[PDB]
This record gives C-alpha cells, structure tokens and sequence, in this order.
C-alpha cells in the first residue's frame, strides 16, 4: 500500500469526522457492533511524534469512547498500534485542512484485516475527498464500502 510522502503529523490535530469507510472483509464492517466499525472524533499528535486516536465504538448495545495510541516508525506515514486486532495505521493522504485518508491492518494477515477511512474536518459530505478515497481504494481488495450523511456524522456512533 502506498502511504503519504512528507507527512507532517502535527498538522492533523483536532476534530475529524468519519465520512466513509471500507474493508476487505464484509464482516469487519457490516453491523454496528462489527469489530472495525469505528468513528474517529479526534486526532491528537504528541510532541514526540506519536498519534493519539480518539474514536467511538458501538459495544454492548451502546456507544463507547476508545483511545488508541499509534507509535511512530521510521516511515512518517506508518504507525504501530495494539487495538482492534490491528497492528498498523497507515496515512495515505491528507491536505490537513479538509480530508485525511488512512488505513488499518494486521501485518500477520494483511489481506483479511484491511479497513480504510475517509475523514473530513467538517460534518459535511465532501465529494472531492470521496473521489480521492475511492481512487486510493481502487488498487485495494475492498468488498464493503460505507458512507454517512451529515446528520449521522454529528450523532454518537453515527446513529
Ligand atoms: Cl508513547
Ligand atoms: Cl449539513
Ligand atoms: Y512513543
Ligand atoms: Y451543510
């Protein structure tokens, strides 16, 4: 997977909304309780170059807040995690002020664990960001794609 060259991770800080998401396995994203159905609400880069990912997940019939610490690697756009049965976070592209495309995978099973998201800065459908999302997904073996309306973006767990 091609990741972003020259990522300045400090510029991704602040509020984001999960506008769209895709996975290689349908079961990873199908239900609301599906293991990779996650909603990014905030990205908090640390001064040491790591990424605190704040997100929402639907578990036990209710919406819960999760925090994931993504550890920096030699490659600026590739981070290490230990959550959601994934071990990697990969930023594909961002303009910092509008959109951000990122993926998650488990390196042991890189085929069946892939989930990617289109994040936007405002709770609006951004078609230009969705075009770039789909252009990035072309070379990826996705079998499920989800997108959300502006009202869903502002609701807890995209209800
Ligand atoms: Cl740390
Ligand atoms: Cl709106
Ligand atoms: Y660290
Ligand atoms: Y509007």
């Amino acid at each position: 997977t091609q990741t972003m060259k020259g990522l300045d991770i400090q510029k991704v800080a602040g509020t984001w909304y999960s506008l769209a998401m895709a996975a290689s396995d349908i079961s990873l994203l199908d239900a609301q309780s599906a293991p990779l159905r996650v909603y990014v609400e905030e990205l908090k880069p640390t001064p040491e170059g790591d990424l605190e990912i704040l997100l929402q997940k639907w578990e036990n019939g209710e919406c819960a807040q999760k925090k994931i610490i993504a550890e920096k690697t030699k490659i600026p756009a590739v981070f290490k995690i230990d959550a959601l049965n994934e071990n990697k976070v990969l930023v594909l592209d961002t303009d910092y002020k509008k959109y951000l495309l990122f993926c998650m995978e488990n390196s042991a099973e890189p085929e069946q664990s892939l989930a990617c998201q289109c994040l936007v800065r405002t709770p609006e459908v951004d078609d230009e960001a969705l075009e770039k999302f789909d252009k990035a997904l072309k070379a990826l073996p996705m079998h499920i794609r989800l997108s959300f309306n502006p009202t869903q973006l502002e609701e807890q767990c995209h209800i």
